[PDB]
């Protein structure tokens, strides 16, 4: 078991979260909590004006190999259709590692929701889609429908889970292992 500068770091701002703090005045960037169910995914999301910046800068925005967990730029509302999050497949098992869970097809058949904290309130999806192998903005219902089927069927193992385009999707997408929520 590696305890390196990045594994405290983040410790930490997990024991802020739980205390309650606000971590907007520690970084700007930070838009809100995320945790999986059944994994150790429990981190910080933040949004810089691109998609490259937090993928080598912590969460006090100095030099990581670890990154911060991040949404995509083009991501505006927690109503945008696909929110898109982003992180790294680290070797010490932290960050996105645990997306590789979603493997298991036992694991996967479990429903573990993903979370994300927001102004105090609890947004919960539902696991549906799981694979190795990204669309932010839907012109229509059409375009949407569409990614629906398509992010459906590229699923390792078929879910218990119906979606459809009433529904708003979460993806957890590494930096390469997928995963896409269903609220």
């Amino acid at each position: 078991t590696k305890y390196n500068h990045d594994t405290k770091i983040s410790s930490e701002l997990q024991k802020k979260e739980y205390k309650k703090e606000d971590l907007s005045k520690i970084n700007s960037d930070f838009k809100f909590w995320l945790s999986v169910e059944n994994t150790n995914i429990n981190y910080p999301v933040v949004q810089s004006k691109d998609n490259s910046y937090y993928l080598d800068k912590d969460f006090y925005k100095k030099d990581s190999i670890s990154g911060t967990l991040f949404m995509d730029y083009r991501n505006k509302s927690i109503d945008d259709k696909n929110i898109i999050i982003y992180g790294h497949n680290m070797k010490n098992k932290t960050m996105f590692n645990n997306l590789n869970k979603f493997k298991d097809a036992d694991f996967f058949k479990k429903n573990n929701k993903i979370k994300i904290t927001l102004n105090g309130k609890e947004f919960l999806y539902d696991v549906f889609s799981a694979y190795i192998v990204l669309k932010t903005n839907f012109n229509n219902e059409s375009d949407y429908q569409n990614y629906i089927n398509d992010i459906t069927s590229k699923s390792l193992y078929k879910s218990p889970i119906k979606v459809n385009s009433n529904d708003k999707i979460v993806t957890l997408s590494t930096c390469r292992m997928v995963i896409h929520g269903r609220l």
